[PDB]
């Protein structure tokens, strides 16, 4: 009969394997959104809300944009994202990141009729 | 070309899978009913046994034997959809990172049921 302990490993443990495990995720989005065709992005964020409240952000908090611009916005809450940075040993075309789950502001850069987010400029 | 907004979709949208559909079949939970609700760990076995050792709390069902974990721990709850319908059970996936409750028991102290993520 099985044990209680037993019944409890199969109807809950899963622990996954280092090629699934979330700390990978960087390295194979990074990849598969093509941002490492050419050289290794350093930097680039994810962000796991709806498109709607990305789209949103266009038309909440007015922000500097860190290159000089006044057509970036942040949002007003705090979204899901992902951020992935390059690791010291990373070369291109073995480009390497870091990921970092984390729930921030983001600030994004607006144009276009309508008014969407064409650049992402930083997570606060 | 593509646009400037299709270039942000794709270097920066990642919204929100039939992982729970096969794995609560894997693990016999469909067999002669749909499993309503489910919830599968990805720590180390260790780890997970070593929450019976942390946080001493109340279970739900008021026993005194539930633990929860110090730390997050990264886990997936599975949901019945609205149209499964066994034998054709059919799950919304869902990830997550959070605290897990479990109740313990025996010897070794080892978790025995799932109470609940906070
Ligand atoms: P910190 O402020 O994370 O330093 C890292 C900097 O990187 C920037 N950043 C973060 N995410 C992205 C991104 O997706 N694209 C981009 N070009 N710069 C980003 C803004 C931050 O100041
Ligand atoms: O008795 C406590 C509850 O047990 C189930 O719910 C918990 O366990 C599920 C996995 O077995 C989790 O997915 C869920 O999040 C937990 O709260 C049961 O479904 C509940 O009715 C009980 O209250």
């Amino acid at each position: 009969k099985e044990t209680a302990a037993a019944k409890f490993e199969r109807q809950h443990m899963d622990s996954s394997t280092s090629p699934a495990s979330s700390s990978n995720y960087c390295n194979l989005m990074m990849c598969c959104r093509n941002l490492t065709k050419d050289r290794c992005k350093p930097v680039n964020t994810f962000v796991h809300e709806s498109l709607a409240d990305v789209q949103a952000v266009c038309s909440q908090k007015n922000v500097a944009c860190k290159n000089g611009q006044t057509n970036c916005y942040q949002s007003y809450s705090t979204m899901s994202i992902t951020d992935c940075r390059e690791t010291g040993s990373s070369k291109y075309p073995n480009c390497a990141y870091k990921t970092t789950q984390a729930n921030k502001h983001i600030i994004v850069a607006c144009e276009g009729n309508p008014y969407v987010p064409v650049h992402f400029d930083a997570s606060v």
